[PDB]
C-alpha cells in the first residue's frame, strides 16, 4: 500500500521526547503485530486489513485529542509497559489488550472512547 507515515508531521508539533516517542513507536509496532490477528484486529480486518490503516487510525485518533492527553496516554502505556516488559509473556498480554482496544477505532469508534480503553488498560 501507499503510505509515508503522515502522523509524524503532527507528532512534531506535539513535541514528544524520547520517552514519549518510544512508547508511541511501541504502540504502533504492537498494533502491526497483534492487529493482524482476527481475534485482536476484528474491526481492523473487517475495516480493511491494511498496515497503513493503522498508520491512518493512530493519526486520526490522536488528532481529535488534546496534546496533554497524548502525553497522558503515552505516560500510562509507558509505565505499564516498563513494568511488564520485565516479563516478556506479561508484556505480550498487555500488548494484545492494547491492540484489541485500539481496534475499536476501525469501527467508527470515538478517539476518546477508545483512548480511555488504552489509558485504562492497566
Amino acid at each position: 500500500g501507499a503510505m509515508g507515515t503522515p502522523l509524524e508531521k503532527l507528532v512534531s508539533r506535539l513535541n514528544l521526547n524520547n520517552t514519549e516517542k518510544e512508547t508511541l513507536t511501541f504502540l504502533t509496532n504492537l498494533l502491526k503485530e497483534k492487529l493482524v490477528d482476527p481475534n485482536i484486529g476484528l474491526h481492523f480486518k473487517n475495516s480493511g486489513g491494511d498496515e497503513s490503516k493503522i498508520e491512518e487510525s493512530v493519526q486520526k485518533f490522536l488528532s481529535e485529542l488534546k496534546e496533554d492527553e497524548i502525553k497522558d496516554l503515552l505516560a500510562k502505556i509507558k509505565e505499564n509497559k516498563d513494568k511488564k516488559e520485565k516479563d516478556p509473556e506479561e508484556l505480550n498480554t498487555y500488548k494484545s489488550i492494547l491492540a484489541s482496544g485500539f481496534d475499536g477505532i476501525f469501527n467508527q469508534a470515538d478517539s476518546k472512547t477508545t483512548l480511555n480503553k488504552l489509558k485504562d488498560t492497566i
